[PDB]
Order: C-alpha cells, then sequence, then structure tokens
C-alpha cells in the first residue's frame, strides 16, 4: 500500500528545486519516499521571488 | 515547506459555515494554519440538510 | 441505484439558499432525495443579482 | 462580444460576499456587467479568516 | 468534520481488490472508516501484474 | 438523438458488477440503451462494503 | 429553477447542426427551453461520417 | 511576452463565425493578434439561437 | 482491441472541416478507422486565419 | 524515455480483463512494457455488454 | 480585490525563466503585483528551442 | 495536419532538461518536429532523484 502526502516546497532558485524542498521534508520524516508527482507550481512575489511547486509524494506502508 | 490534509466540514446553515467547521477543526490540532482551498461542496439531505464544505487546509511545517 | 438530475437553483440572497432552491424543486416533485453535489456557482447580474447554484440532485430509485 | 475579467473578492463575512466584492469592482469601473460565473473560493487564514471567491465577471464590449 | 487519506492499494487480481487493499489498510489503523472514492487506477506490469487503485479513503474525527 | 441518465449502480462485489447494476436498471425502464460511461467509482464501507459505479448511460430516443 | 437534459445530437454536415438536432428534439418534448451549453463533440466514421455534439439543454421548470 | 484576453463571440450561424466574431473584435483593438484557443462553446436560445464559442485570444506584446 | 492516434487537422473554413482533414489523413493511413473524439480546436491568425480541431482518431487494431 | 500508446481493450467479463487484453496487445508488438494508466472505462450494450477499458500504455524506448 | 492578467513568458533557458520573464512584464506594467500561478508550460521547437511558461500573475487592486 | 507523441523525458537535473530529453529523443526519429506540450511531471525517487516531464510532441506530417 502507498500513501501520499500533499506538500509545497519552496525555492529562491527554481520550480525543480521547489519539488526538491518538498521531497528533502519528506525524507526527513518518512521511511520508504519513492516518487512525487508535481500537481502545482507557483510564485509568490515579496521582496524576493519564491518559487512553489507542490508535489503528492508517495511512501510505502510498513 | 506547507502542508494539506484534506477536510469536510459540515453546518446546518452555510457553505461558508461548512468551510468554517473544517477550520476550526485543523486549528485545534495543527500550528500554523495559513490558508483553505474548497475543493468541493455537498448537501446531505435527511431529517435535516447539511451543508458540507471540503477543503485543503494548509499549514506551515516546523 | 440512484439517480441525479442536473438543477440550478436561484436566490437573492446566496449560494447557500439557491442550492436549497433546487433541492426543495427536487423534493417536490420526486421521493427518496438523498443528496446534492455542487457542480457550479454563478451570478446573474441585472437590475438585482441572482445567485445560482447548480447541483446533481441524487434519489433513490423505486 | 462578451469580455470577461478574473478578479478575486474578499470578504470577513461569506462566499457569497466576497464574488459581491469582486462583481462591485467590476460595476465600479465597467460597462455593460452581465454576469459572473465562479472559479475557486478559497479563504485566508490570519489574525482573521478572509473569504475568498474567484468569479469570470463577463461584460457586453461597445 | 470527515478526514480523507490518499491510498494506493494493489492486487494481482482486480481494480476492486486493490481498492479493497486501500480499504483494509485505512480500517487497521484508522477508527471510524466511512466511505472511499476512487481517484485513479493503474497496471504495474513486470514479472506479474500487478492491478492498483487510488483512494481517498474518508473517515470521522474523533 | 442520444440523451443520457446519470445513475449509480451498486453491488457487494465489484465495480464492474456495480455498472452492470445501474445498466439493469435502465434496461427495465428505458427502450434502446446503447452505451455506458463510467464517470465515478466508489465504496460505502458500513457492515459491509458496497462497490458503486456511476455510469452515463446513453439511450436512442424515439 | 433550471433543469438540464443531457443530449447527443446528430449530423452528416456539421458540429453547429448536430448540436442544433439537439436543440430540436429538446424543443419538440419541453417547454422554456433557454440555453445548451456544449460538452462533447465527436465523428462516427462509417459509410458516410456523422457529426455528434453532445449539449447540455437548459430549460426553465413550471 | 504573449497576453490572452477571455472572448464570447456570437453568431446566428455557426460555432466557427462566432470563433471569427471574437477574433474579429480583439484584431480591431489590438496589435499582433496570433492565435485563439476555444475554451467553451453554447447557444442561447430565444427567438432566434445564437451560437456562442469563447476563445482566448492570444497576442504578442510590444 | 482499439487504438488512438492523436491528430491536429487544418481548415481555413470551418472546424469541422478541420476535424475532417485529421480524419482524411488518418483513413489514408490507417486501416478500420471507426471514430474520432474531438479533443481541441484553435486558430492560427496569420495572412489568413486556419481552424483547427485536434481529435484522438480510433481504429480497430489487426 | 517513455513513450505511451493510447489503447481500449475490451472484455465481456470485467473492466480489469478490458484492461488486460489491451496491455496483451501492446506486449505482442512492443518491447519493455512496463506501465499501464487507466483513463476511461465504458460498456458496449447490444447482444452482450463488452466492458471496455482504455489505458496509456507506457514502455520504455530503446 | 485581486485581478489576473494571463501572460507566457518565454526564455531559452528554462521554464523557471520563462515565468519570470512574464512576471517581469507585468512588474514593468502594473502595480501591486503579488503572485502568479503556472497554467501551462510547452516548449516552441525551431532553430533553437524556447520554453514557454503561460502564467496567471495576480495583482492587488487599488 | 499535426500528429502528437506521448513521451515521458528524464533527467537528473531538472525538470527543462527532462522535456528536452523527451524532445531530442523525438528529433532522432521524426521529422518536423514544431512543438512540445508538458501534461505532466514527476520525480523517481531512489538512489538518485530523476526527475520527469511528460510531453504530447508535435510534428508537421509528410
Ligand atoms: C500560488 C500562490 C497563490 C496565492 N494565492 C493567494 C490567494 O488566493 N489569496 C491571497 O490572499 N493570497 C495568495 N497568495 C499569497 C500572496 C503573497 C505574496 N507575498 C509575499 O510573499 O510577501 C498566493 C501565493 C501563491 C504562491
Ligand atoms: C456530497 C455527498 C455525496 C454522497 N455520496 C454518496 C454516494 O455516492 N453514495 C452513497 O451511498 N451515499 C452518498 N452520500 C450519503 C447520503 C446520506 C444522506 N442522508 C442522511 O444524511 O441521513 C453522499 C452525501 C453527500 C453529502
Ligand atoms: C452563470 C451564468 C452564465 C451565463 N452565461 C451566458 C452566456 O454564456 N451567454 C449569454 O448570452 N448569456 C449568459 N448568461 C445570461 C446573462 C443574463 C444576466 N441578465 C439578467 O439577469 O437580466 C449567463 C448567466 C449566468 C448566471
Ligand atoms: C486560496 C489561497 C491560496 C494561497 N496559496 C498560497 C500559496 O500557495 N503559497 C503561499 O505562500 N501563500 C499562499 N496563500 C497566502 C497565505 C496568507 C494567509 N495569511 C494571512 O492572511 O495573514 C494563499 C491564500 C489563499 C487564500
Ligand atoms: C500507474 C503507474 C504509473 C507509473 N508511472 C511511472 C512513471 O511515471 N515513471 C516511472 O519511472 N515509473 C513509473 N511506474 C513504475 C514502473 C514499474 C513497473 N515495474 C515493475 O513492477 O517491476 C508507474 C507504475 C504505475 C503502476
Ligand atoms: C462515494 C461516496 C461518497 C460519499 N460521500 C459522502 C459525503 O461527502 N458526505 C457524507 O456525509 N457522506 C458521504 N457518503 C456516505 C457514507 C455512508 C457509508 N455508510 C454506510 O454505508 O452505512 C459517501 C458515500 C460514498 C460511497
Ligand atoms: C464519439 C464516439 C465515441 C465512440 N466510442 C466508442 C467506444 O468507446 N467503443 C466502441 O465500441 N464504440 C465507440 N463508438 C462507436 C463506433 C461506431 C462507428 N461506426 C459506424 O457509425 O457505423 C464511438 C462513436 C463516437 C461517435
Ligand atoms: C452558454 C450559456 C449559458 C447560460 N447560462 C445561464 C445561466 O447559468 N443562468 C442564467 O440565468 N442564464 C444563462 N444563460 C442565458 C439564457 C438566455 C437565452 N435567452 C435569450 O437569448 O433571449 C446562458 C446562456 C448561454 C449561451
Ligand atoms: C491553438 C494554437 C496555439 C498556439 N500556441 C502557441 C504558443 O503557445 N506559443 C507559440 O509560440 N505559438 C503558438 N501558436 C502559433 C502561432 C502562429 C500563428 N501564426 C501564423 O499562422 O502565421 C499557436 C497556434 C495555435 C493554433
Ligand atoms: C464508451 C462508449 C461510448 C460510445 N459512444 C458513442 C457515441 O458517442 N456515439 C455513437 O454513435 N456511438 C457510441 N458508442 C457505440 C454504441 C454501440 C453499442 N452497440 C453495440 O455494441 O452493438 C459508444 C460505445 C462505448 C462503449
Ligand atoms: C505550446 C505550443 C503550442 C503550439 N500549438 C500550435 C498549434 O496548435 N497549432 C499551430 O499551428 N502551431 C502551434 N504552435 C507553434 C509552432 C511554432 C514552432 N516554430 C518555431 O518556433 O519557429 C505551438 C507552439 C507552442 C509552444
Ligand atoms: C511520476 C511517477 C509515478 C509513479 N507511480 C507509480 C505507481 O503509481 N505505482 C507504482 O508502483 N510505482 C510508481 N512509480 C515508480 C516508483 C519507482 C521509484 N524508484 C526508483 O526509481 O528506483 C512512479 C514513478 C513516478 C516518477
Ligand atoms: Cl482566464
Ligand atoms: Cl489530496
Ligand atoms: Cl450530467
Ligand atoms: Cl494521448
Ligand atoms: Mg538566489
Ligand atoms: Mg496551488
Ligand atoms: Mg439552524
Ligand atoms: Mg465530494
Ligand atoms: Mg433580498
Ligand atoms: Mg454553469
Ligand atoms: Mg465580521
Ligand atoms: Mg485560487
Ligand atoms: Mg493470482
Ligand atoms: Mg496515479
Ligand atoms: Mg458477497
Ligand atoms: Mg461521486
Ligand atoms: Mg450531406
Ligand atoms: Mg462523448
Ligand atoms: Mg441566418
Ligand atoms: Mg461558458
Ligand atoms: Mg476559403
Ligand atoms: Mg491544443
Ligand atoms: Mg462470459
Ligand atoms: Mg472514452
Ligand atoms: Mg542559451
Ligand atoms: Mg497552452
Ligand atoms: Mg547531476
Ligand atoms: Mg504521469
Ligand atoms: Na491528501
Ligand atoms: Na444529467
Ligand atoms: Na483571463
Ligand atoms: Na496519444
Amino acid at each position: 500500500v502507498f500513501k501520499k502526502v500533499l506538500l509545497t516546497g519552496t525555492s529562491e532558485e527554481s520550480f525543480t528545486a521547489a519539488a526538491d524542498d518538498a521531497i528533502d521534508r519528506a525524507e526527513d520524516t518518512l521511511d520508504n519516499v519513492v516518487w512525487a508527482e508535481v500537481v502545482d507550481q507557483g510564485v509568490a512575489i515579496g521582496a524576493v521571488r519564491t518559487y512553489q511547486t507542490e508535489v503528492q509524494v508517495a511512501f510505502e506502508l510498513d
């Protein structure tokens, strides 16, 4: 059985690096992280631009 | 990093109040709740009508 | 077996009350109305604003 | 010919009132506003909750 | 309030049995599981075929 | 001209058998049923699990 | 209150004429037909090509 | 950079001619119109039928 | 077994004629072409307007 | 690099068996078939019912 | 009230840089640009490849 | 007439570079490749992360 958690990663560099930020967090906390699916991307536009990539991060249960 | 939980709030009054019911629960349980996105709305039709609003509730991790 | 009819309710007050207007009509005409799913919302903007909520209204057959 | 502008209205009260806030702004600025279609709803959760309703606001050109 | 978890069940037999595998896991771990909504289906094609059914599994909170 | 009715069939066995339950009902009641399109699937989880398959059932008019 | 019926019109000429074929049928049978929304288009390719246009046909109830 | 405006053209003849009506208006008003994407089609059913085609009309900025 | 190929037909006349252009090409090249499903429509706006209709063209294998 | 082909399998038994029919055909013809994603399901209703499952069948190139 | 404009940015380098190109243009022309949502990405393939990222760029009105 | 093939490119570097990997393969094999549309993005998470970008790659026929 796989389970997915819905995480939004952030980066001041790129959409790829924002996906990684979410995956990094998942791997800190979860065992058996196996894949991620991009579901949305955006940019917070303030003092700097922050690229955001929202991913479903799949991990194998047990 | 943001995380979202997928909650369905309920109200005998309105779709807005059903969204609030979900957010109320999130805030009871989670720190740093920052936004909600409506993903569905419905009505359970029994003795009374119960309005339901399903929301992705985003919170900041750490 | 459930069947759904696709109804647009209207209200000069709110989206919730427009959903109810559709459900009211369904219940006038159909037995065993059990739930409704919101599929669209809009506003007709004339002399007054009329809120519209389109719902699939599910009823149990037999 | 109709044209649509993509506006997000806000309210501390309800999704219906947030739709109205967008329509109010459209009518301040545009002639012949004829309808609105809801495309998204959300809630900004800070000191207070701010309900947001995003609408395509249609107006007749000329 | 209902909450949903996003689970992918697996079976070497059928899409129905893969949905059950996810629900089985939910029920092992959660109280008050009330429904599931299919969101995706697939097949891993290796030595054998493994049918997968992804479901939002809804449970009542408290 | 074809017309579609939106029916949810149920089965304690499988998604295929729930689709059939809807089609069975359509054929009881309608002439010239020609096809069905699956639009949703779910499971009601109570004492037993009830698989549901929602189909648009197309029939030829006249 | 508006109600919609889901009809597929056909024509050996065009997608527009297939939409009309569905609307023609609706008007034969229903009072107060007010609008149609295209939801799908296709072509049956046999001895001849038959253009099909599927429309939600809205009519005002009462 | 391209920008899109969301226009609904109308015709008493066809969906193609309603798309053209929107493009005609865009070209009256905008420089460097380069393409259009159909996003919706409908029919207003009154004294006569008016075919509507909604298009995103893309133009190159500067 | 059916297979679909994803083709964009073009016409200086209409969306219907652009669908035909794709089907014409399919039939030149493939045996047992049975149906087409419209998936997109657009217009290239240059010296002349070129209507485009993108279709999944289904053919029976063997 | 993966490539997908869009195939509709058929079965007089089940949606699972119709998915298999498509995969069977893919494997007859293609090397390195690795997965399938369900994209649609339907039923042809004639003398008998024929369950159809449409799948994107992914294979690794080279 | 927020308003969104639908812009396609371009870059010979990356999807992130194409999003920036659109945001750059928005900021040249508009006050109070606050966020962007990616809605599409593509590549024009000619002499060189040009990455395109289409964004809804949100700005606060007044 | 344009035709599209559905390819998933891969890169250990970025989503942009994974799109390129798919386009590279298309150009190896096909004449008159003209554009690509991103349809999905993901990450395979193993020993290393492999970014994947799925594109419809359009080419002109003849
Ligand atoms: C993709 C996306 C979508 C967003 N949508 C909304 C929104 O819908 N309402 C709102 O008030 N704020 C935002 N916002 C938040 C705007 C904050 C940008 N400002 C600073 O970062 O300082 C938002 C942000 C992003 C990245
Ligand atoms: C939005 C939505 C969708 C629903 N869908 C289903 C459904 O698909 N199957 C089913 O058996 N029950 C329901 N139901 C549950 C019907 C219960 C209504 N009856 C009472 O509340 O007493 C359902 C409910 C709601 C609100
Ligand atoms: C959600 C929605 C969508 C609509 N779409 C269209 C439309 O697409 N074309 C059109 O001519 N009229 C309308 N209209 C109808 C415009 C009528 C508003 N005027 C008055 O109520 O007097 C429409 C209305 C609504 C509520
Ligand atoms: C619907 C929606 C969506 C949003 N999405 C994002 C987002 O995706 N990223 C982000 O940084 N901020 C937001 N935000 C902004 C969060 C700000 C909430 N805080 C305060 O209002 O003080 C956002 C807001 C809303 C309403
Ligand atoms: C629905 C679905 C989707 C998939 N998508 C991808 C994918 O997008 N990339 C990838 O590398 N692998 C897979 N895969 C994994 C391919 C593994 C199949 N091989 C074996 O089971 O041994 C995948 C699998 C399934 C079931
Ligand atoms: C697909 C689907 C979706 C559903 N959605 C809702 C829902 O959204 N609200 C709700 O109150 N009940 C349901 N329900 C109904 C829950 C009832 C399960 N319990 C028993 O069957 O005894 C529901 C059911 C199904 C099958
Ligand atoms: C849009 C659309 C979609 C279709 N889909 C299917 C399908 O999914 N399965 C199937 O067996 N037949 C069809 N078919 C039916 C194929 C019949 C074409 N042959 C003749 O008209 O003689 C179909 C038709 C159309 C118009
Ligand atoms: C595609 C589309 C959608 C529409 N939707 C709505 C609607 O949702 N509500 C409503 O009141 N009117 C309309 N209407 C407007 C109905 C007006 C038809 N009557 C006359 O043209 O005289 C509408 C129209 C069209 C073309
Ligand atoms: C539906 C659709 C979508 C399109 N999208 C893009 C696009 O996204 N980028 C781009 O550079 N060109 C185009 N283009 C191409 C613009 C070319 C129009 N000019 C001439 O035909 O001479 C495009 C075209 C069409 C028909
Ligand atoms: C999912 C799906 C969708 C379909 N859609 C259409 C359609 O849209 N038009 C049409 O003429 N025929 C069909 N058809 C074909 C109807 C043929 C059923 N009759 C027999 O099998 O003998 C169709 C079939 C299926 C399975
Ligand atoms: C995402 C996207 C989509 C596109 N769609 C179309 C299209 O649908 N029709 C068409 O004629 N041209 C294009 N085109 C335009 C093809 C032009 C590529 N050639 C050169 O850049 O020189 C197009 C382009 C892009 C980027
Ligand atoms: C986007 C996407 C989606 C995927 N979906 C599935 C899936 O649905 N089932 C499954 O078994 N495997 C996968 N997989 C495959 C998991 C393999 C990751 N492991 C290694 O790369 O070693 C998958 C992969 C990717 C990239
Ligand atoms: Cl828009
Ligand atoms: Cl989710
Ligand atoms: Cl419907
Ligand atoms: Cl495809
Ligand atoms: Mg930096
Ligand atoms: Mg988002
Ligand atoms: Mg009360
Ligand atoms: Mg729901
Ligand atoms: Mg009042
Ligand atoms: Mg509507
Ligand atoms: Mg207040
Ligand atoms: Mg939004
Ligand atoms: Mg076995
Ligand atoms: Mg999946
Ligand atoms: Mg049993
Ligand atoms: Mg459902
Ligand atoms: Mg003829
Ligand atoms: Mg169809
Ligand atoms: Mg005329
Ligand atoms: Mg519309
Ligand atoms: Mg000509
Ligand atoms: Mg297109
Ligand atoms: Mg049998
Ligand atoms: Mg289909
Ligand atoms: Mg360069
Ligand atoms: Mg695009
Ligand atoms: Mg590297
Ligand atoms: Mg994918
Ligand atoms: Na989730
Ligand atoms: Na219907
Ligand atoms: Na717009
Ligand atoms: Na394809």
